[PDB]
């Protein structure tokens, strides 16, 4: 009687062609498009694509009716109906929806994608009214999140807020409320929006309310790189290119293993203490979310990931300089961690 | 292909034949075997095998630096070997550590399998050398654990605990201490073992002090069904196949959705009371642990898994029954719960 999403074997990721084009884009609400080009029976390349293709048919199965559309676009055949779609570089997974095209960076894995797609499908702004609502919003701490108080769903400034929201889906969170009490509690004024940078207590208030679409958007583009940020799988790839200065100050910490949890609660202090520093952005990778990679990192970095760590790694010529506290050592604290971060240049360009 | 890493298309899982059976056996510590059907008789049954194949090719890539061998054995071309290896269930992933053959009845994913295998390459009895380490021994609530005080490794009573331990890897955790100080904290007389069932308050001592391998294997088997068993990805299937007379009293509750926490805590206390009840075995499923499945269950289970819930999903006839449609957000008492279960359990469900 069915049971469990164990792949069917079936074929749901069809290929776009100028033939079907018409009727595919106007058959589906969201349409997920993976642009590629596969070389001969270069079994490596065939095996490398076969993974991606399988992931998509399993995502396609999980979300069969929900109505997203899963297609394939080749770069040697169908290369003009691809530039007549926008697709500037091979291998990427695009999604067309509020008609726009979200670029999906992030691990190519079916569970990730399903969550991704199942967020684009919902609308950009989540509205709050109750205590479990306001409390579940007050819960998110590791995602950027903007909340704004408005008059109505038809508030012309609310409508600017939802339009700004679209430019950032699924990755950033916009929420609104119309209820007066909720806003008393969350300390918002009328048409005012508060910006919560992750792992800081305080929300910075977006200045000089009411705001324009383009003002809200400018701000979220200004404040988009938090002082400490989590390496989430939704966007793992996007944050690994958002280079701070050529490097990444990376910090590992398992937030269950109590040396790691503890190491984290220090990490947020340096983060709260050095917010307005432009040049300091810490990516925290909880090793428990990245198995595959834990092995790879542990070995190309010359550290023990089953312990806490924080170092500098250059995004280009692959070497790292870890605060290996060089025996191994068991410490730190903020004053000691800031000073080593502050000193990364003595451990660099002198 | 350039990211941080992906899957190199290369071919690591290799086919097992008698021509090389000796050579690879006396070559790896763990051998991981996929016992499959045949080649291609009907194509969309070769798509599913490519799911099962592309995963094993990725697991093998990550765990390359490990002493694990990934091999496939064909039920048709090699029926000599499968008979000597003891493989009869086509479609199965078996691993071989020593003279023990371990079947994987879990969610066939590359992350689940990297977890499973790493936990299997490990030594089966975990030694607690210090009071300190005891506090972490007591962390584990949702898994069956056994601890024993033995005079040392060298003793026949540890020897044959270690042997009982390998029958059950990696599903049931076995620990051991040889410090008198740790023993007095856990309360074990010399050569005394304790069985800790998930979610209960005290242990069950294993009774006729001391034991042999098959005296221990017989007690675990005898008490290895918990009243509140947590559904896990590493053994999910194995759990669903073990019914409690056709049905399954299934319970949803997200452990961090605070209601889910509070509902789980009353689930544990009804289970703590009716622990005595032999038909009763509640499977709780943290929905945040099963994404693709929350979508599956998002068509047939019309129910709302963001909320608490509990009911009788019938394995045999594909249907399902849930807790009351009066039952609102009004979260039950321990008392109300039992009360729901006994005329379901005993009487017609309704």
């Amino acid at each position: 009687g069915l049971n469990f999403p164990t792949y069917d074997g079936k074929d749901r990721v069809v290929s776009l062609t100028e033939k079907n084009f018409k009727q595919v884009l106007k058959k589906y609400d969201v349409l997920c498009l993976y642009y590629h080009e596969s070389v001969s029976s270069d079994k490596v390349a065939q095996k490398q694509f076969q993974l991606k293709e399988i992931v998509l048919e399993l995502v396609a199965q999980v979300l069969e009716h929900k109505d997203i559309g899963f297609v394939m676009v080749d770069a040697k055949k169908e290369a003009k109906l691809a530039k007549k779609l926008g697709f500037d570089e091979e291998g990427s997974l695009y999604v067309l929806k509020g008609d726009r095209t979200i670029e999906f960076d992030g691990e190519f894995a079916a569970d990730v994608l399903v969550e991704f797609l199942l967020d684009l499908i919902e609308d950009p702004v989540e509205i709050i009214n109750s205590k479990l609502e306001v409390q579940a919003f007050e819960r998110i701490e590791d995602q950027i999140k903007l909340i704004g108080f408005f008059k109505s769903e038809e508030s012309e400034y609310y409508k600017a807020f939802e339009e700004a929201a679209e430019h950032f889906q699924p990755y950033i969170k916009f929420f609104a409320t119309f209820d007066k009490g909720v806003a008393k509690k969350l300390s918002l004024k009328m048409n005012e929006v508060d910006f919560y940078e992750p792992f800081m207590d305080e929300p910075i208030a977006i200045p000089d309310k009411p705001y324009t679409e383009e003002e809200l958007v400018e701000f979220v583009k200004e404040h988009q790189r938090p002082t400490l940020r989590r390496l989430r799988p939704e966007d793992m790839f996007e944050t690994w290119e958002d280079d701070l200065n050529g490097i990444h100050i990376v910090a590992f910490a398992e937030r269950s293993d109590p040396d790691g949890y503890e190491f984290l609660e220090i990490l947020k202090q340096v983060a709260r203490d050095n917010t307005d520093n432009p040049d300091l952005s810490i990516v925290w990778i909880d090793p428990d979310d990245f198995p595959l990679l834990v092995a790879y990192w542990e070995k190309t970095f010359k550290i023990d990931l089953f312990k806490p760590q924080i170092g500098v790694v250059n995004v280009t010529d692959a070497d790292s300089v870890w605060m290996e506290i060089p025996d191994d050592d068991d410490l730190p604290t903020a004053e000691e961690l800031e000073d080593w971060i502050e000193d990364v240049l003595s451990g660099k360009i002198n």
